[PDB]
């Protein structure tokens, strides 16, 4: 019995991440052809005796048998990944500990692993950083949940404006970001720079209120989110996910809106040829191709502008002809830096990264924006020379599908009067190109303009906007 | 025209509460009255022009016309309501400003109101706390939305045991209750008594787990709640209400379960005695008796337990007879003491009570356990020696329909073998009356026994049980 590369060159016959990892989604896989070969239904397969004998002879099926386990594993590449997190793992700590990690590279076409990385060493710790321990994806669940799916919906489009005034829970705690309590009204795509979170709060609520199956989204992409009815879900808050699976979410957006999902084998099969296993594709449309590339655009500026990433000063040292790939990303940073992630793609691949303690305590304050960031560009540069084509030149672009709407810089909508306590008012100013997802673009532009706000809130943006003309 | 008490007495002929509440609500009856009149479709009056003209309209129409409006208002109650708060409402200032006050007394098998009191002085400030002024609930909306639900779905008891042990908001923050993290295990009782937070939380979570139409019992009762999606919703979050609309709440559990509609105008009638408007009852089981009556049972111990509230030592004191009529109550406090509330029931009456500051500063750490209390004991005992027969001295009762399961002080469930990390264990020791509004009673003790809880708090739990057999 043997694991493969994808070419083909043997991994293994029946110790480390690659070996426990594969062998491991190959005894599932054998599970499943194994009850179904002896006809157990699925009845007699919710008996936990039954079940564990299943496993145990899935496991010895593959010990004893000649089986030909054929993985999505690129061997040149994932032997770099390994070299890389040997070499400059050490780059993580950050003065709290040693500080684990995992990471999972993406191809964005067909959904296939080429390559991860389960954490520090397998040798000093076993657990899979990559496969199996879940965290919450902070930010990095605002494209995918809120922002993504409102523009989907055609509720919002890339310059549309929301409120990142003060405003508290249901309880009465104000939502923070960092440690402020909140500025004013802002744009999207400063929303996403920045990561804030009041515009996403305000987002998701818009959502609910026009009843939207955000569900729907997020299960096409194979999320199980279990209750859907938290305020800070657009954050991240009631979330927990792999590293693996976490990666698929942003290959759907990097694929203009198609889904493929994630695998490791691709084939088992006897000795004799006998397909056991196949990975069968199954594409979904799980945004339009006008929100996902509306979506790429904004992602784009957000590792230019280098808010709350350098990653892009850092590849640009290492490599600056791979910095001038098409990149687009997103960080997270949970409440108490807890777990900082990067999510990176260009066309081609994604990249998806986690770091974080195992027993949950926090990180330095600038773990995400500069340890695992700089970390990565050293990961990405070491994919890049192991397989010089793989992250490719293409760039994204904005799909013909999409709408583009002239808007008020001030009020991401269209021109015309509103009402502002008794008179009506010459709605004017600078302007800009807004992209939506819609049939008709953005609207006439309306006194309660932004995506949130309180009326005070609106009181005070429209005493300034006035004043301007 | 005027404006009459119950028994017909004038009121007024068209400068306090009393006038201004009354004379409001008959002008809305008066506008639908003259719409329907005038053969003005729903339609047209969405235009608010019409809907303009037909509001002067009405008040014109009661100025000029020669209408006779009957009141539910009872004069010698709602005259000594008045006295009281003008008396005794200096006994709310704590030293953090002056405070104001809303009640209402509610009679349980009508929803007629017979008094209220709405501010300390309508000639110093208008605002009615009473009908208008809305915040939050608070813990008082526990017995409503949390645990009376659960009791009706027939997923908890009387003895039932919850998890108070600490837990965190999906955000990261902590579950607070003053400024406690949690304790753990607890009766359904000490939970109600003591008004923790937790145990609240976990049972909102297991309805939601469970499907159950929440929205539907609260819209029954008159509660408009804008997203039920939201983890403090049990406690208070996400809620906001007016006194009058709150004490009905409490009338529907009060009246073992039937809700009928507050109203304050009985009936409007033209000089010739053309019914222009009449007040239609329309009762609804919104729990069942077994539910009712089972927390009537909970919540006369909230106030002997003298937890939350003085109440009892303060009516005691001023009134023994009276405080040895059937009371039972819960008080609510908001997160940083912006609000105070005690609802009080006898099985005739319910008086609901608020204090707070108009602007939502805090209150002193002790406004609703001391203060209110002792205000409130001052006001019905007004209301007492105004009419005498009016609290009356029936008792509340458990329903023949209740059911009653023998089990576990430590489980809340029947004793039976149960599984703890490999053997089974004889669950054992001493046993309680649990009351039920199943069909069953209380199940088999099984292993995660209380509502919430984390493995580790489990594996605490039944560590300390066991070590007591
Ligand atoms: B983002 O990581 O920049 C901001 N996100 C958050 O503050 C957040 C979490 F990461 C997780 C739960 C709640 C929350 F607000
Ligand atoms: B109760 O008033 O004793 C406890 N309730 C609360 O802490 C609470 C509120 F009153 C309002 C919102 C949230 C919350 F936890
Ligand atoms: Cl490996
Ligand atoms: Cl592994
Ligand atoms: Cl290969
Ligand atoms: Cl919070
Ligand atoms: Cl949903
Ligand atoms: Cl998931
Ligand atoms: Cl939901
Ligand atoms: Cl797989
Ligand atoms: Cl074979
Ligand atoms: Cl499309
Ligand atoms: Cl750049
Ligand atoms: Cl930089
Ligand atoms: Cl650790
Ligand atoms: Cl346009
Ligand atoms: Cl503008
Ligand atoms: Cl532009
Ligand atoms: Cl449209
Ligand atoms: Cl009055
Ligand atoms: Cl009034
Ligand atoms: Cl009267
Ligand atoms: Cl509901
Ligand atoms: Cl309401
Ligand atoms: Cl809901
Ligand atoms: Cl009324
Ligand atoms: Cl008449
Ligand atoms: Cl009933
Ligand atoms: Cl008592
Ligand atoms: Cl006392
Ligand atoms: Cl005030
Ligand atoms: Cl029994
Ligand atoms: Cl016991
Ligand atoms: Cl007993
Ligand atoms: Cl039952
Ligand atoms: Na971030
Ligand atoms: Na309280």
């Amino acid at each position: 019995s043997e694991i493969t590369y994808s070419d083909g060159t043997v991994i293994a016959s029946i110790r480390d991440y690659l070996y426990f990892t594969t062998l491991a989604e190959a005894q599932e896989r054998m599970y499943d052809y194994l009850a179904q070969r002896d006809n157990v239904s699925a009845k007699e397969l919710k008996n936990e005796a039954t079940q564990k004998f299943y496993r145990d002879l899935a496991a010895k099926e593959i010990e004893n048998g000649g089986y030909k386990i054929t993985t999505t594993i690129d061997q040149k590449i994932h032997s770099a990944m390994q070299s890389a997190v040997a070499d400059y793992g050490y780059l993580l700590d950050d003065g709290t500990g040693r500080v684990e990690v995992g990471n999972v590279l993406m191809d964005n076409q067909t959904g296939a692993i080429l390559g991860f990385v389960g954490g520090r060493n397998y040798q000093e710790n076993q657990n899979n950083h990559a496969f199996d321990t879940k965290r919450s994806p902070a930010s990095t669940t605002k494209p995918l949940l809120a922002y993504g799916i409102a523009i989907d919906q055609g509720l919002m489009g890339s310059e549309t404006i929301l409120s990142n005034y003060p405003t508290n829970f249901a309880n009465g705690n104000p939502i923070m970001y960092a440690n402020s309590k909140g500025t004013g009204m802002m744009t999207l795509g400063e929303a996403l720079n920045y990561s804030w979170n009041i515009p996403a709060y305000w987002t998701y609520r818009m959502l609910r209120e026009n009843g939207v199956d955000v569900k729907g989204y997020m299960e096409k992409m194979g999320y199980e989110i279990p209750e859907y009815g938290i305020e800070s879900l657009p954050m991240g808050g009631g979330i927990e996910v792999t590293v693996a699976q976490h990666t698929n979410g942003y290959q759907t957006l990097a694929n203009n809106g198609v889904y493929h999902q994630k695998h490791v084998i691709s084939k088992i099969e006897a000795a004799d040829g006998r397909v056991v296993y196949e990975y069968q594709d199954k594409p979904v449309q799980v945004y339009s191709k006008a929100t996902a590339t509306i979506m790429q655009g904004l992602l784009r500026e957000v590792l230019s502008s280098r808010v709350t990433t350098t990653f892009k000063s850092n590849l640009t040292s290492l490599n600056p002809t791979l910095a001038n790939a098409d990149w687009i990303g997103k960080t997270g940073t949970t409440g108490q830096d807890e777990n900082m992630w990067l999510m990176l793609s260009t066309p081609r691949l994604t990249l998806g990264g986690w770091i974080g303690h195992d027993d949950n305590h926090s990180l330095s304050q600038q773990a995400g924006y500069s340890n695992n960031s700089n970390y990565m560009a050293h990961l990405v540069n070491a994919i890049q020379q192991a397989s010089p084509s793989i992250w490719g030149n293409e760039r994204f672009a904005l799909d013909p599908s999409v709408v583009k709407s002239e808007v008020l810089k001030s009020t991401g909508q269209k021109p015309g009067k509103v009402s502002v306590e008794g008179k009506e008012v010459e709605v004017t100013g600078s302007t800009v190109t807004s992209y939506w997802a819609n049939k008709s673009g953005a609207p006439a532009t309306s006194y309660r303009f932004a995506i949130g706000g309180s009326d005070a809130d609106y009181q005070n943006a429209w005493s300034s906007i006035v004043g301007s003309l």
